[PDB]
C-alpha cells in the first residue's frame, strides 16, 4: 500500500538568460563595429546570420572586431614647437590623426563590413532553452565558460552569464 | 484458417529481438510518458539519448516514470503537499478533470529526468550473441527483458519468453 506526490525546484537557461542580445551579424556596418566597441564591455559577440533571421554562425572576439576596424582604418587613407594633436600614429609612418577617424567614421559609418579577414569562433556545444540550470552550471564548469549563447534551432534566442547562473542557483 | 510447419539453425539475438522498442528519451515530454504508461504494460523502458541517435543512457522504471508525472502534475497547481486525485463529487485535492486539463496544457513539454532515477545495466548484449549465451546471461542475472545495443546504440528488445521459444522450437 502506498500514495503519490512530490515537488521540486525547476529553473531554466531562459528565466536566466537576457533576451536583448548584442550581437554582430555579416550584414552590420562599421559603425555598427564601433558601437558595440564603444558601448560594450564584452571580449566577444555571437556572430549573427541577419538580424532578422539570427542563425548563429559563430562569435567574434573583441581583438578580432578592433582588428577589423583597425585594418580598415589603415587601407582607406592608403594614398597610393607646433600644436600637438592626438594620433593613433601605428604602424611607423607619419602619425595618422584622430581627426582622420573622427571623419573616417563619418565617411564609412553606414558601410557594410568584409567579416572575410576577420576570425569567426565555433561553439564546442549547444545550450537551450529547456535546460536545466543544473546542467547549465556543469557545462560552464566543465568547459569553463563565462558567456553561452541559448539557441532555437540555429538562431540566437538569449545570453546568459555564469554570474546569473550561480546567483539564480543560489536564490 | 492457417499455416506453418518450420524450425530454425544457429539463432542469434536478432532473430529474436524485437526492432520496434517502446523507449524513453531526455527529449520526450510528458504526453510521451503518459503514452508509455497508458498504451504498454512494460515494468521498465530504455532510456535513450535521443530518438535519433539513440545511445542507451539506462533504464527507467513504471514506477519512476509514475512519480515524475505525480511530481509534475501536483507541482502545477501552484505550491504545496497533501492531496490525492479523485473523481470529483475531501478538499484541496487534485480532481481527474483538473488532471485531463493538466496533460491538455503540459502534453508537449520536455521532461525533466532529474529527479527521476535512471538505471545502469550491469551487461551488454550484441547481436552477434548467440542464443545460448544470451541464455545463460539471463540466467546468471535473473533477467526478463534485455537491451540489445549496438556500439552503445539501442537496436531492440530481446524477452526471457521469445528466447526459451527460441530455444525450443
Amino acid at each position: 500500500l502506498s500514495w503519490s506526490s512530490a515537488n521540486k525546484y525547476n529553473i531554466q537557461v531562459g528565466d536566466i538568460m537576457v533576451r536583448d542580445v548584442t550581437s554582430i551579424a555579416s550584414t552590420s556596418t562599421y559603425g555598427d563595429l564601433l558601437h558595440v566597441l564603444r558601448q560594450t564591455k564584452l571580449k566577444f559577440f555571437p556572430f549573427v546570420d541577419t538580424p532578422d533571421t539570427n542563425t548563429l554562425l559563430g562569435s567574434i572576439d573583441r581583438t578580432e572586431v578592433e582588428g577589423l576596424l583597425q585594418r580598415r582604418i589603415s587601407a582607406y587613407r592608403r594614398q597610393p614647437k607646433q600644436k600637438g594633436t592626438g594620433q593613433v600614429a601605428s604602424r611607423f609612418e607619419e602619425m595618422l590623426t584622430l581627426e582622420e577617424i573622427y571623419r573616417w567614421e563619418q565617411r564609412e559609418k553606414n558601410v557594410v563590413v568584409n567579416f572575410e579577414t576577420c576570425r569567426i569562433d565555433q561553439s564546442p556545444f549547444q545550450l537551450v532553452e529547456g535546460t536545466s540550470l543544473q546542467k547549465t552550471h556543469t557545462l560552464f564548469s566543465l568547459l569553463g565558460l563565462d558567456r553561452a549563447y541559448v539557441t532555437s534551432m540555429g538562431k540566437l534566442v538569449g545570453v546568459v552569464a555564469l554570474a546569473e547562473i550561480q546567483a539564480a542557483i543560489e536564490g
